């Protein structure tokens, strides 16, 4: 397809709930919350592996909690759908390992011992962005937000029956080409659609492509965004039988770009499952997508992206930057002071704001942080300036 | 600091070889290099996990080689320098656990079986960025470049002796101040520096702190970036014993963004080390970064973007989209007509151009993949138009 002047393509891509990694990340957040739901100030750092019949979680929790990590395991294996060995996984009978240890009291006493909450020190070093976009009433990239949306609906078809030879292991890759308009970008069309998801094994391949363009992409994807010329390469690996762990291991924290903003913006490289409101990869993304969204509901951008840092034990960014892409009367330092005016980005104010001891956490595991169920993150702050 | 219209901040962090997570991106390339030693078309996707005592690998591999797991392990460990329970982990006396199984049978025939090598389809879907700057020479962000070097004089004097109380796990962070020239970014000042290091249980944190400062930022960071307003972090947490794996746990793949570009550019998600060439994460990421920099050296662009995609099966990127900044003046379309004419992204060709059976992968998996050594993505193409 010919790129007119002035516009361009971008590529998101998403997994399902059943992907390896996508499990594991469920799984840790899954364990965070079961320690917030009895101790609020549980300081939580779990990772989770996946491989064939084996669930390994690794890292360091102190809390008061009395946590069945048994229960909590197979019990979010079993909410995605791995419910047996036919299907590669199943929750009753795999392996759950468990290798916690308590936070190093090395970082326990540079961090938050002793400190008022408010100035507990950052739990690491780090930095972090924000990112929106006007393109979407949910303020996200529409590549990312329609690879989502194929995701779910595959899991929605596979939970209600209608496509009964789905499983829960998917990937999805959406490619949409988009005007330029003074900074903004303005979705054109669908240049090309990727769908690849397990299956069992009497199903063939057209009945499967068929179902994945009738059922999947047309129940998704606004008709007036395909065309003819649009491209499709559903189950283009011609089989997939073998899936979840026992296909591609999984790790926590290895779909950090799914997680966010599919490769638009910048990223950081930290993960967020499991881990508390001290550890500011998390909380700091998460204020800092909630200042983006701000800006751009309240009409002072159309897209903008915004860069933090820490120090550990330093409660305060080492320094913030506002990028409006031209969408902004305001100058990057007007832009600056009204944040500065508006928002407090230590994690021990950030906390409060966002009620992050909140046990949500796995709700936010799959099918992306930002953009969705008015989390608080989402609801944008009225500025004051 | 007072930010002067058109200037900004940005920053990026980087680790050292005994950072938790590093340690085990470099096992996983170790052990992709044992295997490309005996067999250069092994199928290799060994991730590692790190904690308290343990290296476990997990993953999929299918090669003719004969790989002893324990030695390779053991060897990678003990090069960081992590050989004595004082340290916090020894490579004589850990834990080393295998969960390797073969290649799935369904990824292999859809992906590489009885198919031409050129043909070979991409390993998975995915997306990917290159990038390159003409901010330095070696055509990559100073904020990440100091950061590497940051960690990388840690090394040094730790391995010569003279700060003989350092241990192998670090971090450090950059932000500098640059310059906006015409969609180009010159470097102005340096305006914070982090730094984290593990150390022994005798030195005081006056004397760590001194040290910092003199024998390793003076050594690193040009003067003429430093000034009276620049803040140093030094030791912020004020002890770090305790450290590597057991400190925080590791695992491969979750340093994509040290690994690259420290934030800049932009990043689709994927994790480089432990993965043979058909893993487009890996190849065709580095191809893309070759494209970028070879843009940049032949006099096209001063700073440039390019994103490929790929769908698992098909050996074609399903596009390419090169970004500028407004540095180029050819425009986005002669710029990729460019590309399509100098350069053939199937895995299978990039294999042939950029050597990727060599088992050179270890030395990858520290400092950064980008921006060094002259590795083959590093050497531009003379571009013909
Ligand atoms: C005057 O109004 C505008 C509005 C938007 C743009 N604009 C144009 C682009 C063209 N082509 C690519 N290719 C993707 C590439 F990865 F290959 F670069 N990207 C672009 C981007 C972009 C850059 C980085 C990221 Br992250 C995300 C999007 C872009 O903002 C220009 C002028
Ligand atoms: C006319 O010449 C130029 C030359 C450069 C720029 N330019 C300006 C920027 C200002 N401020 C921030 N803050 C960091 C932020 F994260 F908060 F945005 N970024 C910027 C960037 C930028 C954007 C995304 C990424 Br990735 C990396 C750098 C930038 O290119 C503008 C005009
Ligand atoms: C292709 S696998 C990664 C490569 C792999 N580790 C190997 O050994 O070659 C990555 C993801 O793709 C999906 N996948 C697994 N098997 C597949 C298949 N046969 N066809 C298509 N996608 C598959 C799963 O979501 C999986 O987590
Ligand atoms: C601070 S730890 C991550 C948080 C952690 N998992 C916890 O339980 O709170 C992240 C990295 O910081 C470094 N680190 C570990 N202990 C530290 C300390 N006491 N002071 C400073 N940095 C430390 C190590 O490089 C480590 O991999
Ligand atoms: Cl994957
Ligand atoms: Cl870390
Ligand atoms: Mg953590
Ligand atoms: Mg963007
Ligand atoms: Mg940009
Ligand atoms: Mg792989
Ligand atoms: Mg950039």
């Amino acid at each position: 397809a010919f790129i007119e002047e002035g516009t361009f393509l971008f590529t998101s891509e998403s997994v399902g709930e059943g992907h390896p990694d996508k499990i594991c990340d469920q799984i840790s957040d899954a364990v965070l919350d079961a320690h917030l739901q009895q101790d609020p100030d549980a300081k939580v750092a779990c990772e989770t592996v996946a491989k064939t019949g084996m669930i390994l979680l690794a890292g360091e929790i102190t809390s008061r909690a009395a946590v069945d990590y048994q229960k909590v395991v197979r019990e979010a294996v079993k909410h995605i759908g791995y419910d047996d060995s036919s299907k590669g996984f199943d929750y009753k009978t795999c392996n759950v390992l468990v290798a916690l240890e308590q936070q190093s009291p090395d970082i326990a006493q540079g961090v938050h011992l002793d400190r008022n909450e408010e100035d507990i020190g950052a739990g690491d070093q780090g930095l972090m962005f924000g990112y929106a976009t006007d393109e979407t009433e949910e303020c996200m990239p529409l590549t990312i937000v329609l690879a989502h949306k194929l995701n779910a609906k595959l899991a929605e078809l596979r939970r209600n029956g209608t496509l009964p030879w789905l499983r829960p292991d998917s990937k999805t890759q959406v490619t949409v080409q988009y005007m330029q308009d003074r900074g903004a970008v303005l979705p054109i069309r669908v240049h090309t659609i990727v769908i690849s998801v397990q299956h069992d094994e009497e199903v063939c391949l057209d009945e499967m492509r068929d179902a994945l363009k009738e059922k999947v992409i047309k129940a998704v994807v606004p008709a007036k965004y395909l065309d003819e010329d649009t491209i499709y390469h559903l189950q283009p690996s011609g089989r997939f039988v073998i899936g979840g762990p026992q296909g591609d291991a999984g790790l926590t924290g290895r779909k950090i770009i799914v997680d966010t903003y599919g490769g638009w913006g910048a990223h950081g490289g930290g993960a967020f499952s499991g881990k508390d409101y001290t550890k500011v990869d998390r909380s700091a993304a998460y204020a800092a997508r909630w200042v983006a969204k701000s800006l751009v509901k309240g009409g002072l951008c159309r897209r903008v992206l915004v860069q933090v840092s820490y120090a550990i034990g330093v409660s305060h960014p080492l320094s913030i930057s506002i990028f409006h892409y031209g969408t902004s009367q305001k100058s990057e330092r007007e832009l600056l002071e009204i944040v500065k005016k508006n928002f407090d980005l230590r994690p021990g104010v950030i906390v409060r704001d966002l009620d992050l001891k909140k046990p949500i956490y796995q709700r936010t595991a799959a099918y992306g942080h930002f953009g969705r169920d008015s989390f608080p993150w989402e609801v944008p702050k009225k500025l004051k300036y």
